[PDB]
C-alpha cells in the first residue's frame, strides 16, 4: 500500500473544492433528481451520503404486501436530512479509519483505491482504452444560475452510498449499457456502488469464537459495522479484477431468522467468496476451477488488448495510453517480455485469484481483527441491533465495541447485547 493511506475528514457542510468534495450524476439513482454531493474517502473511493435506487418511481416506504422471509428495515426518511447525511458520512469515514488499522485493510482499501478498471468492455475495439464506457465516468456538475450543466468528469472505482429500499440488505453492483454483457465478470473489471448502512448490524448465536456457553444458553451477538462494510468492499474487489462470478451460480440452502424458521434461498458463488472460510467447500472444486480458468482466459485476453492500444476516447487520452498501459500491467501483475510484449504468468495469475478470493474475505478478516462474527454467512438472524458508533466510548478505531476501557474486553463482550447496553434493537415499527 506502499505510500501510506490516509482517510480523509468531512463534515457534509464542507464546501465543494473541486477535487475533494464535488456535485456528481451517476445517472443511475432514481431516488435524485438533482447532482448528488459527493466526498473523496481516498483516492478513488467515493462516497454519496444520499439513498439509492435503480427501481422507476422509487419508494422508500415500507412494503404493503410481504414479500420476504428476507428480513427488512424501511423508513423513508433516513437519510433525507443534511443532518442524517452528515453523521452517515462520519460514520462510513471512522469505518475506513478502523479498518485501515490493520495491514490487511490498508492492503484492500490501497487496492481498491488505487488500481483501476480496464478502460473498457466486450464491444470495446481491442485497439482502443475507453475511459467513458459504460457507467465508469461519472459527470461533475455545478450550479450556474438555477439549473446545474456538466463542467467535467471523474472515474471512481467505488462508490459508497447509504442504503437502497430495505435499509438492512446492503448491496454491491456493477451496471452495463443495454447490448452490453458485465464487465466485472469478464476481465475488465467495473465501477462498483455499494449501497449501505453499517450502523444496522445483523445479530446471530451461531458464531466463530466459542465464548464457553455452548452447554448453557448461547448469547447473541452483533456483527462489527466493519466486517459489513468489509463483506461488500470483498466484492467490489472481485468487480474491480473483473472476476465476479454471475448471481445465477447457486447452490440452493436454506437458513432462518425471526419472522420465518428454516426456508429456501438460492446462495449466491458471490457471496460464498465474499464471506470465504470452509463454506468456499460448498461450490463444486470443479466449479471453482472453472471460474478461475475462465478469469485467467479473460485475462490474456486483457493482456492481448494492452499489446495493441493505438487510440483512447475521448482523444485527450491517447497521449496517455503508455502511462495506464503500465497502471493496467501493475494491476493485473503481467508481465513484460525483453521486446516488450505483455504476457501472463500463471503462477502470479494463481497467486493473485487466490488473493482475491480466500485472502480478502470476511472470515479471514473477523481472525484479523479479532471480533466475534457470524460462524457462517447463513447464519441464522435476531432482530438487528444499532448503535452511536461515532461515541468514542462506545465504539472505537483500535478496538471498536470491545473497549477495554467500558471492561468489554473480555470475550467479545462489548458484541454481546446481553453485556453492552449501548446496543440497542433497532425501531420494531419498521421491521417486516
Ligand atoms: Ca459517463
Ligand atoms: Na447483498
Amino acid at each position: 500500500s506502499h505510500m501510506p493511506i490516509t482517510i480523509n475528514n468531512f463534515n457534509y457542510s464542507d464546501p465543494v473544492d473541486n477535487k475533494n468534495i464535488l456535485y456528481l450524476d451517476t445517472h443511475l439513482n432514481t431516488l435524485a433528481n438533482e447532482p448528488e454531493k459527493a466526498f473523496r474517502i481516498t483516492g478513488n473511493i467515493w462516497v454519496i451520503p444520499d439513498r439509492f435506487s435503480r427501481n422507476s418511481n422509487p419508494n422508500l416506504n415500507k412494503p404493503p404486501r410481504v414479500t420476504s422471509p428476507k428480513s427488512g428495515y424501511y423508513d423513508p426518511n433516513y437519510l433525507s436530512t443534511d443532518s442524517d447525511k452528515d453523521t452517515f458520512l462520519k460514520e462510513i469515514i471512522k469505518l475506513f479509519k478502523r479498518i485501515n488499522s490493520r495491514e490487511i485493510g490498508e492492503e484492500l482499501i490501497y487496492r481498491l483505491s488505487t488500481d483501476i478498471p480496464f478502460p473498457g468492455n466486450n464491444n470495446t475495439p481491442i485497439n482502443t482504452f475507453d475511459f467513458d464506457v459504460d457507467f465508469n465516468s461519472v459527470d461533475v456538475k455545478t450550479r450556474q444560475g438555477n439549473n446545474w450543466v456538466k463542467t467535467g468528469s471523474i472515474n471512481p472505482s467505488v462508490i459508497i452510498t447509504g442504503p437502497r429500499e430495505n435499509i438492512i440488505d446492503p448491496e454491491t453492483s456493477t451496471f452495463k449499457l443495454t447490448n452490453n454483457t458485465f464487465a466485472a465478470q469478464e476481465g475488465f473489471g467495473a465501477l462498483s456502488i455499494i449501497s449501505i448502512s453499517p450502523r444496522f448490524m445483523l445479530t446471530y448465536s451461531n458464531a466463530t469464537n466459542d465464548v464457553g456457553e455452548g452447554r448453557f444458553s448461547k448469547s447473541e451477538f452483533c456483527m462489527d459495522p466493519i466486517l459489513i462494510l468489509m463483506h461488500e468492499l470483498n466484492h467490489a474487489m472481485h468487480n474491480l479484477y473483473g472476476i465476479a462470478i454471475p448471481n445465477d451460480q447457486t447452490i440452493s440452502s436454506v437458513t432462518s431468522n425471526i419472522f420465518y424458521s428454516q426456508y429456501n434461498v438460492k446462495l449466491e458463488y458471490a457471496e460464498i467468496y465474499a464471506f470465504g472460510g470452509p463454506t468456499i467447500d460448498l461450490i463444486p472444486k470443479s466449479a471453482r476451477k472453472y471460474f478461475e480458468e475462465k478469469a485467467l482466459d479473460y485475462y490474456r485476453s486483457i493482456a492481448k488488448r494492452l499489446n495493441s492500444i493505438t487510440t483512447a476516447n475521448p482523444s485527450s487520452f491517447n497521449k496517455y495510453i503508455g502511462e495506464y498501459k503500465q497502471k493496467l500491467i501493475r494491476k493485473y501483475r503481467f508481465v513484460v517480455e525483453s521486446s516488450g510484449e505483455v504476457t501472463v504468468n500463471r503462477n502470479k495469475f494463481v497467486e493473485l485469484y487466490n488473493e482475491l478470493t480466500q485472502i480478502f474475505t470476511e472470515f479471514n478478516y473477523a481472525k484479523i481483527y479479532n471480533v466475534q462474527n457470524r460462524k457462517i454467512y447463513l447464519s441464522n438472524v435476531y432482530t438487528p441491533v444499532t448503535a452511536n458508533i461515532l461515541d468514542d466510548n462506545v465504539y472505537d478505531i483500535q478496538n471498536g465495541f470491545n473497549i477495554p476501557k467500558s471492561n468489554l474486553n473480555v470475550l467479545f463482550m462489548g458484541q454481546n447485547l446481553s453485556r453492552n447496553p449501548a446496543l440497542r434493537k433497532v425501531n420494531p415499527e419498521n421491521m417486516l
